[PDB]
């Protein structure tokens, strides 16, 4: 089951560098491609090559060898890195629920600009690089026999140190709340409304106002979808970190070999969203799709 392992970490490799370097260079490359939205997609983008290029290799070899190999100061790192990359991408998905939610919703309030989300953007990477510093705080690299130690890291791993019982049990049901469920049930609810607004009952005398609702129809449709990809995607791993945080579940040595399964597909999962994206992108958005096309039969073939 390892080579099948492998192959698809090295497919959701392939698919998540390219996919998403091809969302940076359509919106970069072209001005009627700079919209609010498409801004805060290039963030999730650079969230998710972020886990891609530095996170995932990292985590198919702790899958694959049941070790860490990488040495102390990237126990610290890596894991941050991946934890931050998660709350660029969430805090990113509800910074556009809450644009499109204004926008169509509540439109004379507050004002949508480019300008406005490189500065909402900058907050967001600010934020989630100081929010998950605890994190970095309790990771610990240690050996499971350490006098081997020094010839091999085979016995090496990778895990959270926590002093007592109760502080993992508070740390672990925030980071689910933060991270997972007041973000996605937000999202879930603003989407909700935006559905309402733009399919419902046409107002009169509205100027070719036609337009943008319509536009918004199929922008809203994509955003939807992503948002409802990420609730997926990011399910199991955030469930049975709780279940195992806070629950106490999975300690026993008769379970080891489901446990494994469950958690590895789990992890392959969170990678797979970086992946699956820009594929959605590609079908959902005509705008998109003329890019990759582009990109795919003329720009290199
Ligand atoms: C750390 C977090 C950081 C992230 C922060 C950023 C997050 C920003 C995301 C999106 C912004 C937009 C939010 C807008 C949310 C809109 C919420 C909303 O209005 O829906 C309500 C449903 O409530 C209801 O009964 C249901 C009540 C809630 C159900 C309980 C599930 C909890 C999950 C989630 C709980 C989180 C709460 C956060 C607490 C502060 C009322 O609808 P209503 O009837 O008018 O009909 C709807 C339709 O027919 C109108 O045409
Ligand atoms: C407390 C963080 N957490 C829960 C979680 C909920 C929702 C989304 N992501 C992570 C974990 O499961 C724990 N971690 C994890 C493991 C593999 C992986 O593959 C996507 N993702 C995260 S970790 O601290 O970032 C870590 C630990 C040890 C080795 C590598 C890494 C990246
Ligand atoms: C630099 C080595 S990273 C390595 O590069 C492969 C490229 O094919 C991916 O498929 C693997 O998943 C990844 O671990
Ligand atoms: C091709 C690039 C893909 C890798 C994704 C990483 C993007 C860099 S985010 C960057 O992190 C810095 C931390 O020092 C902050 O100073 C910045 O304000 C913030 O914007
Ligand atoms: C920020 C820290 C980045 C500096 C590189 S640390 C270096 O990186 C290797 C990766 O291959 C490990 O194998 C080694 O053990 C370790 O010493
Ligand atoms: C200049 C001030 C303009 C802002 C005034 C806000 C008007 C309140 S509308 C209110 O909004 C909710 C969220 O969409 C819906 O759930 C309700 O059903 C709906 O009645
Ligand atoms: C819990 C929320 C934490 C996410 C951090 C982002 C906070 C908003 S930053 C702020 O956003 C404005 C529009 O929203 C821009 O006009 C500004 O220039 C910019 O500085
Ligand atoms: C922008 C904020 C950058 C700081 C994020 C830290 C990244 C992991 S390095 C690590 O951090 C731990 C505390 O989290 C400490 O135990 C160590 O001394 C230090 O080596
Ligand atoms: C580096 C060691 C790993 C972090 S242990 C962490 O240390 C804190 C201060 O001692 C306490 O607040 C917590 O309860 C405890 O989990
Ligand atoms: C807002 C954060 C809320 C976190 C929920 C923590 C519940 C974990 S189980 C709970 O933990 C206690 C301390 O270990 C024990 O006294 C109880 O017997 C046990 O049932
Ligand atoms: C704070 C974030 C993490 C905690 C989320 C888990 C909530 C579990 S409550 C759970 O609901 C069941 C429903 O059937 C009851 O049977 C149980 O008695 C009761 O324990
Ligand atoms: C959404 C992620 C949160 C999980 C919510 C599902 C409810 C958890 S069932 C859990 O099962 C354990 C083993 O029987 C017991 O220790 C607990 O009493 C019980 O609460
Ligand atoms: C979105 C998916 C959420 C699933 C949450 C899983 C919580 C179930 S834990 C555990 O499972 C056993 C099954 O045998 C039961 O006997 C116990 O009563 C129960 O505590
Ligand atoms: C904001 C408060 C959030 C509280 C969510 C905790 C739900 C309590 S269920 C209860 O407690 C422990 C897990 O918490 C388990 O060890 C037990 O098996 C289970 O029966
Ligand atoms: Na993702």
């Amino acid at each position: 089951y390892a080579w099948v392992l492998i192959a698809a970490y090295v497919a959701v490799f392939v698919v998540a560098l390219v996919g998403n370097t091809l969302v940076c260079l359509a919106v970069w490359r072209n001005h009627h491609m700079r919209t609010v939205t498409n801004y805060f997609l290039v963030n999730l983008s650079l969230a998710d090559v972020l886990a891609t290029a530095i996170c995932l290799p990292a985590s198919l070899l702790v899958d694959i060898t049941e070790s860490w190999l990488f040495g102390h100061a990237l126990c610290k790192v890596i894991p941050y890195l991946q934890t931050v990359s998660v709350s660029v991408a969430v805090l990113t998905l509800s910074f556009i629920a809450l644009d499109r939610w204004y926008a169509i919703c509540h439109p004379l309030l507050f004002k949508s600009t480019a300008r406005r989300a490189l500065g909402s953007i900058l907050g967001i990477w600010a934020v989630s690089l100081a929010i998950m510093v605890p994190q970095a705080a309790v990771m610990e690299c240690s050996s499971v026999l350490p006098e081997l130690a020094a010839r091999t890291r085979a016995f090496s791993v990778c895990d959270e140190r926590w002093a007592d019982d109760l502080a993992p049990k508070i740390y672990h049901s925030c980071f689910f709340i933060v991270t997972y469920l007041a973000p996605l049930g937000l999202m879930a609810m603003a989407y909700f409304q935006i559905f309402r607004k733009l399919w419902g009952r046409q107002i009169p005398g509205t100027t070719s106002e036609v337009k943008q609702m319509r536009a918004r129809r199929k922008t809203a449709k994509m955003l939807m979808v992503v948002v409802l990809v990420f609730a997926l995607c990011y399910l199991p791993i955030s469930v049975l970190n709780v279940l195992k945080r806070v629950f106490g579940m999975f300690r026993q040595a008769s379970d080891r070999e489901a446990v494994y399964a469950a958690f590895t597909f789990s992890h392959w999962l969170v990678y797979a969203n970086s992946a699956a994206n820009p594929i959605i992108y590609n079908f959902l958005s005509g705008k998109f799709r003329e890019q990759f096309k582009a990109a795919f039969s003329w720009w290199l073939p």
